[PDB]
């Protein structure tokens, strides 16, 4: 219903919602999909996961849903003003375009709301080895909520819950609906990815999405915040330097007790055992990229 | 343009918004209000305060407005989603009517954001004698966040304070969109107060908003939450048992002080120095219903 400078937008139409936890891809992703014409992401809003986490406390807590039912502030008022909310950041906040996109990390900690919110939605869960995304936080120093970067153990421990919660969430959701998109499949096969989540989503092939870096800060190409911490590396192409690199930079016991702090390694398919587990050939694309990226072709911005 | 069992609501339209200090006589005004026939205001929101707050809190920190401000969120967004969110809330949680309303007492911290926002919006400000005010909350043990009810002084500084920002907010926002209500006229002449705030309203007279206390609870009237601590004083009648009742419970050296804790009485026309002020002659009206009420014609509800 609601217009847009002429796309319109409204509660049923086909957004896409990415997540996953921090440092797994995400930002990645989520320009992959902005370089195709039909979609818009933009850059993590930030406030729909506060007003998410909001309003799931008020109805968590006895005493308010009780006030809040006895004013006539039901779950049925509370969900039409999160509709209404969610809709308008994700539709202002960036171009518009015929599919709009959200990405902000821990959403997908409530894909099963947002699709009964949004019938129409579907969701990219990003999963990245919990060693690599827990090893780029400590190194770069990424603050988040209950992370303590001055502990491998109580990172894994941390990342372990939050990827559980949001795979059971995704699985709820359903196959037609959700679809885990594996960080490393995706850097050593992207074509073969991008098509398998393109046609998941129901939107045509594009080349574009192979070109996400002759895109950035483009109209209908990339928008990214120059605050965010993945934004010098998802200014290059897709490439395998990342992959890897958290080997033997573990403490010892704590890649003894791997699979019992993170049980969710194996349940996703990956060798908790191996330090790092050994992936097959990366695509030529990908290989070449690599050369070109670790040669310095892509210079840093002046920004 | 979105619709409601046929009533159409919009950011253009007129709202109503009732606030002040709590224990000021906000239940009664906004109960008057929903028994006109065009209004309904219902119950408060209790939401749409806190996620003001939220909001103004995002722009008032330099870090977090400058991501914002990177990802997109800027103001103009902000803003967007405020109106949708906000709109929903009011719409939604009771019944519709031609002329919307909201009570929600420190909302009116924010009237000149709230009346940007809603450009045809208009704000009653109700004002009661502040000593009324906190003689209320601590005789009745109503929880207020940073009201101590162990401390006349503390909860009259913090009275005046939330009026003075309140009183400063309506006058800015000027005389034709923001109208001071005082609760002590209102109650020695209700007609007359109500004749006035229609007109400023620029609604219709309807003897209903005389005759509140038929219309607890039926289709058009008057909707209360069992919870809401006003509850019992509003299914009575327009009445004078709560104009005076605080005088002589004052600490004496607040009495004292009155003057230099609250000086806001003064500049909203209450005498500071007098226990209590000497009011004039009650319509007879109000003097019938008072020995009404103190007689018990009105019956504690059961439930
Ligand atoms: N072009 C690219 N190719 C491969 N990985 C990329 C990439 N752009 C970003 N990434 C990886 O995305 C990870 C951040 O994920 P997220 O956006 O969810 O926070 C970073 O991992 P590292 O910090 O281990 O380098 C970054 O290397
Ligand atoms: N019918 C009525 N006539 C007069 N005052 C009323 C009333 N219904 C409620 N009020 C007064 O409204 C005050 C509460 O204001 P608010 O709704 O802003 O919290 C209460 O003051 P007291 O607690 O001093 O009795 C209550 O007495
Ligand atoms: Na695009
Ligand atoms: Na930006
Ligand atoms: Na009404
Ligand atoms: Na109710
Ligand atoms: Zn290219
Ligand atoms: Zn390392
Ligand atoms: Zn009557
Ligand atoms: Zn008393």
């Amino acid at each position: 219903e609601l217009v847009m400078v002429e796309y319109r937008y409204g509660k049923a139409m086909p957004l896409i919602f990415v997540g996953g936890v921090p440092r797994s891809g995400t930002t990645l992703m989520r320009a992959m999909l902005d370089a195709h014409p039909e979609v818009r992401c933009g850059e993590e809003t930030r406030i729909i996961p506060r007003v998410l986490a909001m309003r799931q406390a008020w109805s968590k807590s006895g005493r308010e849903k009780l006030r809040l039912d006895e004013a006539g502030v039901t779950d049925e008022v509370l969900d039409a003003a999160m509709q209404a909310f969610i809709l308008e950041v994700i539709a202002k906040h960036g171009e518009p375009a015929r599919v709009l996109c959200n990405k902000d990390p821990f959403t997908l900690k409530s894909s099963v709301y947002l699709s009964r919110l949004f019938p129409n939605s579907k969701f990219l869960l990003m999963v990245r080895d919990g060693r690599a995304s827990v090893h780029s936080m400590i190194t770069r120093k990424v603050t988040i909520a209950g992370f303590d970067l001055s502990s491998y153990r109580d990172c894994l421990t941390k990342w372990n819950k939050a990827i559980e919660v949001m795979y059971a969430q995704c699985m709820e959701v359903g196959k037609e609906k959700c679809l885990p998109v594996y960080y490393e499949q995706l850097v050593l096969h992207p074509r073969r990815s991008l098509k398998l989540i393109l046609d998941f989503l129901g939107i045509a092939w594009s080349d574009a999405v192979l070109h996400h870096e002759d895109l950035i800060g483009k109209p209908g190409g990339v928008s990214l915040s120059k605050i965010e911490r993945s934004t010098d590396q998802v200014i290059k192409p897709v490439n395998l330097e990342a992959l890897s690199k958290w080997t033997g930079h573990i403490p010892g016991d704590v890649v003894r007790d791997m699979a019992q702090i993170a049980p969710m390694l194996a349940q996703l398919g990956y060798d908790p055992y191996a330090n790092p587990p050994n992936y097959g050939n990366p695509d030529p694309f990908v290989i070449n990229n690599t050369q070109r990226v670790l040669k310095g072709d892509y210079k840093t911005p002046a920004n």
